């Protein structure tokens, strides 16, 4: 279990604990699996995935049963296995950000960019500028977030954690069921009970028992479960 | 100074030393630069390029004054930093590559996708298939063509050396007025006298007294030099 940002990274002026980053309670290092929507003309194939996210373009394609050089179209959803480790007492997957424009931020760079895999408050910890003094060229140290599964995870057959960004309609219920897992593992990873909402544009963790599928938008067809 | 390929490359049953790759000659590894045409889909980004030949983002974008996202108009020919090294008596940059289709050969990797920059023999020699054994999802070590300033090179000034893609209609005269340096200077680096003639589509070294150009189209025009 890791605590829910709850919408803490959407004001930047928040503190919230979790918005620094899942703890490191467990494991020190672990296979993990961050998720990212195709972004065109920047970040749509592995390799301009793999650069921003910090993987491999052969990793990305393997996991997605694509080529390394193919491009993804826009808006797919594609996962991308990444070495989740522990970090000043937090999970994180260490990524390098060079801004491109002068006007980006690091609430445009965490929510924006990095597609709410990291936070501008995890982001400001961890960089020396200040907000308001961000130029074109100044290079972020980007932890995005991750985490490997509990002693209690491992011993219900959980293998890994993916970090699930979630989107306008989903569900703990919707989102377990891409994945082949209960709702309730997805509850208890990430310290919600049944009532709890979740958010667009906030990520969320999903316990894995077995390698993430390989086309996310099809296994969440009715017809890829349940029979 | 390095032998011309001199075509060789395009008779995969030729054996001239040349094609194995240029020899170690001077220091063990030096910084060079490799030049690339953008090719659309799959090699038009600084990520792409540099996974394809094994640089950085960064450098290529640093190269060419460019961001390392933005895409590259097809047919732009871009600069490539590399380290090259010494490897089995020959300076090489290694690459890997994983074929995409059945159908892709040593000569098809080197000349179409590679652009020129390897040779199916230097392939060939440095990979265990044989040339009629290839799949989708090999991996194959790629020695690319790259070269470090003999002594007499850098006492004359010369920093690095390029390996630069020929295409039709250029000569000896008008590359080396692209780089600010003498014919005679990209004659000597391959080992040609004035009447050689040089191919499109074969690697010739330019040797350089600074770093590239950052646009090679441009400083081709006859306004960037002679005034
Ligand atoms: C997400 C996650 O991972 N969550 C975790 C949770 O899953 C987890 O929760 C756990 O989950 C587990 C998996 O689902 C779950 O496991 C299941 O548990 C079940 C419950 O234990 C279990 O079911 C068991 O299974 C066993 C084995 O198959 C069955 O056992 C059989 O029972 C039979 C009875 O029904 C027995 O038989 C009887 O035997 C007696 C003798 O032994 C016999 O008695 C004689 O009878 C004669 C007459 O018939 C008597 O003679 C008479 O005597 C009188 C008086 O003198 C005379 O007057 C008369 O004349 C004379 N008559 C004659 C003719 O002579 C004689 O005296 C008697 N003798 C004696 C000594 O008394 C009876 O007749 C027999 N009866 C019958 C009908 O045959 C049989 O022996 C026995 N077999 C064995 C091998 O032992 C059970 O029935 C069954 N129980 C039930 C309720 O179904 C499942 O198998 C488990 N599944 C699995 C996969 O393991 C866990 O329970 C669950 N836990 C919890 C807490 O929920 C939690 C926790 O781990 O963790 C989460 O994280
Ligand atoms: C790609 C690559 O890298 N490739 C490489 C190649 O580049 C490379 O090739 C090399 O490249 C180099 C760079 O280009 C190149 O370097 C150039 O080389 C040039 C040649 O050496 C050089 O030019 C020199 O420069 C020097 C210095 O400026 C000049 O020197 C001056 O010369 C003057 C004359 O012209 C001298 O003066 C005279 O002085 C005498 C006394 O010393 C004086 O004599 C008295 O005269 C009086 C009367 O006037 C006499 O008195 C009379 O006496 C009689 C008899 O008794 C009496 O009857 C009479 O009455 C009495 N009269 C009176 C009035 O009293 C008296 O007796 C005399 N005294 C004596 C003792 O005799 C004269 O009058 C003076 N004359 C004048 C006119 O003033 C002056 O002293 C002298 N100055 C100095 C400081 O020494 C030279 O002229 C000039 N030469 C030329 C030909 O131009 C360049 O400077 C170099 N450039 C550079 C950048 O370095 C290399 O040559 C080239 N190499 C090759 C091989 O090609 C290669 C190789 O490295 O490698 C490749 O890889
Ligand atoms: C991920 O980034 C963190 C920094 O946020 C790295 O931890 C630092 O590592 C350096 C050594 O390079 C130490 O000097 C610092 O003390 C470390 N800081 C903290 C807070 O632990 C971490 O090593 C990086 N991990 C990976 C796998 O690259
Ligand atoms: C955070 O990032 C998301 C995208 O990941 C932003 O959502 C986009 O917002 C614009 C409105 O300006 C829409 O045109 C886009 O279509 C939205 N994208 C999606 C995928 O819906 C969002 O505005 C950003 N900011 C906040 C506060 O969430
Ligand atoms: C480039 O590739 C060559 C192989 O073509 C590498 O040289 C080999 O290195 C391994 C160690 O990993 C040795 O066991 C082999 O004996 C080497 N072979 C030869 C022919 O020297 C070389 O190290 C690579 N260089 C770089 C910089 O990656
Ligand atoms: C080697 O690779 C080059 C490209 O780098 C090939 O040239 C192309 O050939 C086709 C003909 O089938 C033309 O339509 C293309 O426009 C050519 N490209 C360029 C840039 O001119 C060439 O065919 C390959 N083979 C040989 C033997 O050189
Ligand atoms: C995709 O998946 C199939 C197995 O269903 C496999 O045989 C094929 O090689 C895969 N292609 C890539 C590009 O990963
Ligand atoms: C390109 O070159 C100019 C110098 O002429 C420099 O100021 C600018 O930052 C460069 N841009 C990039 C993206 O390298």
């Amino acid at each position: 279990q890791q605590e829910y940002l709850n919408n803490n990274q959407l004001d930047c002026d928040n503190t919230h604990n979790s918005t620094y980053g899942n703890v490191c309670n467990s494991v020190t290092s672990c296979q993990s699996y961050l998720t990212f929507k195709s972004s065109s003309p920047e970040y749509n194939t592995p390799s301009s995935i793999s650069y921003l996210l910090n993987s491999t373009p052969s990793l990305v394609a393997k996991s997605n049963n694509i080529t390394d050089v193919t491009p993804i179209i826009t808006d797919t959803m594609v996962t991308v296995p990444v070495t989740c480790s522990c970090s000043g007492g937090r999970y994180q997957h260490n990524a390098t950000y060079n801004l491109k424009k002068t006007g980006e931020t690091y609430f445009s760079i965490a929510n924006n960019t990095y597609q709410s895999l990291t936070t501008c408050q995890a982001l400001m910890a961890q960089n020396p500028y200040d907000a308001k003094n961000l130029f074109a060229g100044d290079d972020l140290h980007v932890p995005l977030r991750c985490a490997c599964p509990t002693k209690k995870q491992s011993d219900a057959g959980f293998k890994y954690l993916l970090t699930y960004l979630v989107s306008q309609g989903e569900s703990p219920d919707s989102i377990a069921e891409i994945f082949g897992v209960d709702t309730q593992s997805v509850l208890d990873a990430n310290e919600l009970d049944s009532k709890s909402v979740v958010f667009y544009f906030t990520p969320l963790l999903v316990p894995l028992k077995t390698e993430p599928p390989a086309r996310l938008q099809i296994a969440a067809s009715h017809h890829h479960h349940h029979h």
